[PDB]
């Protein structure tokens, strides 16, 4: 006979998409010649209020030199790159089969598809209604598909009990007529409100130097619903050159938890003709030759945001190519101080993390000492009080490079999880220390945020620790989106209760996520 292959998805569900790939299905058709109706299941406690649709679209077959190859889909079904083309399934890759709205918990979806000859792909899409929350979890299994009038036989490759998680595309590709957006920073103010700050890159994706603002989206009802873009720094044609040679990037936010003011800084590159400021940044001091770190404050909650500061004369040694901060977020420590990670390209030309605070509320910053050797993004948290923890991105490549200093920056101890117990594929990091009276466990914990990889950027996924940093138990990580994206995140606490995340993922430029703390450790 021939069997049907069904493989569930691992990836968000966009609560505004039109469509959402919840299944896919690989049918070799030897013996089979039409595909009459698919019967899915949805679990006990899903909701089924929130669901808008579910519908099953036929994408085609295969080319012959690609069978046997365990392929599940022939091609991207819904696109996270073409603007203005982000919410709904391409109709040229996949034809609507049959759609039930406002379906009941068993869903019957016929399809009498003629088959091809050879390999068939079809695919289950889910839409969500636009008032979905964010909590709510959607499990579901396929009972039975009817081939010929007759039950095919089944085998599914992907496991059983998967959870599958809303989220909310904050930024699409074309958005606010700009290509791409990238490079989350996300944090939560005294107020519970989210700020979540990004690249936004007008005329493509490419680093800097380009046409190049700091976004950002706010956020009073728990990342639910965001409020219209805002540009906390744009620089356009300051010193009478081009906008694409002014571009400001990789930001990074902080809340000053004394007193609710929000930092947000970010490297200003000036020239550099259309290369990358990576290697087009050079020693010295002006705008004329390298980087500058420029910071903007809100004293408002997020809603307004004052004129750049430029505080390169402060902290950049003037023999250094290149300073700015490691993206992401900042922290205030437990006694007021305020800590941004940071790294830079040093007089030898090798990169390295550090950190730059300052005592005074952000008027004056300083740096001391790097952590690490040729690591470059790096985020921090005070793990213990006046104990601060550093977790770089390190270009020996394999995994994350963690260190701790007691002296803000002065010396460095490393860490004993450092080079083995967090894997990374060279990406960017969050890292998050939650302490126990600000949480539902009562218990000091630690958030981790990264590609669960070593190779490629997928599988993101949330990882927690009780002790510290020491270990990182399997049965407290959550895996987020499996599908193949920039990599990049930032995690935040929306409640003693739950934790925010906004990542680059595989179905939105920047995707919000909301994960019950009890989800992650049962
Ligand atoms: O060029 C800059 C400095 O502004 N930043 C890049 C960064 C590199 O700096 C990398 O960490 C060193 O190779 O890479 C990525 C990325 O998504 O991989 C994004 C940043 O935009």
């Amino acid at each position: 006979s021939d069997t049907v292959f069904v493989r569930e998805t691992q990836i968000p569900v966009l609560i505004e998409r039109q469509d959402n790939v919840l299944f896919m299905l690989r049918l070799n058709a030897k013996e089979s010649h039409t595909l009459d109706e698919v019967v899915l299941n949805f679990g006990k406690d899903v909701n089924m209020s929130d669901i808008q649709s579910v519908k099953l679209y036929y994408s085609g077959t295969e080319a012959r030199q690609n069978y046997g190859k365990n392929f599940f889909a022939p091609v991207s079904y819904i696109s996270s790159h073409t603007p203005g083309k982000t919410l709904a399934a391409n109709p040229s890759y996949s034809i609507n089969k049959s759609q039930v709205n406002n379906p009941k918990r068993k869903v019957a979806l016929k399809a009498n598809q003629k088959l091809f000859p050879g390999i068939n792909y079809f695919w289950i899409s889910l839409q969500m209604k636009p008032d979905a929350s964010l909590l709510d979890k959607v499990a579901a299994k396929i009972a039975a598909i009817k081939v010929d009038n007759k039950e095919a036989l089944m085998h599914t490759v992907s496991p059983e009990n998967i959870v599958h998680r809303v989220g909310v595309g904050v930024r699409h590709a074309g958005d606010d007529g700009s290509a791409s957006f990238r490079i989350p920073g996300l944090v939560t103010t005294n107020k519970g409100t989210l700020l979540g700050v990004y690249d936004v890159r007008y005329n493509n994706s490419a680093d800097l130097q380009e046409h190049v603002d700091i976004g950002l989206s706010r956020s009073v009802d728990g990342g639910k619903t965001w409020e219209k873009m805002r540009l906390p720094l744009a620089f356009g044609e300051t010193g009478d050159l081009p906008a694409a040679q002014n571009g400001v990037g990789d930001p990074s936010i902080l809340v000053d938890t004394k007193t609710n003011t929000v930092w947000v800084v970010a490297a200003w590159t000036h020239g550099m003709g259309n290369q990358r400021a990576w290697w087009s940044s050079y020693p010295g001091m002006d705008m004329n030759h390298t980087a500058q770190l420029v910071l903007s404050k809100s004293t408002d909650d997020g809603k307004t945001w004052s004129k750049p500061i430029n505080i390169t004369e402060q902290v950049k040694d003037p023999s250094w190519y290149f300073l700015l901060q490691g993206p992401g977020r900042g922290i205030t420590m437990q006694d007021g101080t305020l800590v941004f990670p940071i790294q830079f390209i040093d007089s030898t030309r090798v990169p390295n993390a550090g950190i730059m605070y300052s005592k005074d509320r952000g008027e004056t910053w300083k740096i001391h000492n790097y952590a690490r050797t040729n690591t470059t993004e790096a985020q921090v948290a005070e793990v213990e009080p006046g104990v601060l923890m550093l977790n770089m991105r390190d270009n020996r490549g394999g995994s994350r490079a963690i260190s701790t200093t007691k002296d803000l920056g002065k010396t460095w101890t490393e860490h004993s999880s450092s080079r083995k117990a967090l894997q990374e594929p060279v990406c960017m990091a969050s890292l998050i220390s939650v302490k126990a009276k600000d949480n539902v466990l009562n218990k000091d914990i630690l958030l981790f945020s990264n590609p669960n990889t070593v190779k490629g950027r997928h599988h993101i996924t949330i990882k927690a620790s009780l002790d510290g940093g020491v270990t990182w138990l399997p049965e407290h990580q959550v895996m987020l989106d499996e599908g193949e994206g920039w990599g990049y995140s930032c995690l935040t606490m929306i409640d003693k209760e739950t934790i925010g995340i906004l990542y680059e993922s595989s179905v939105a430029h920047m995707t919000f996520q909301a994960v019950q703390l009890r989800d992650i450790i049962k």
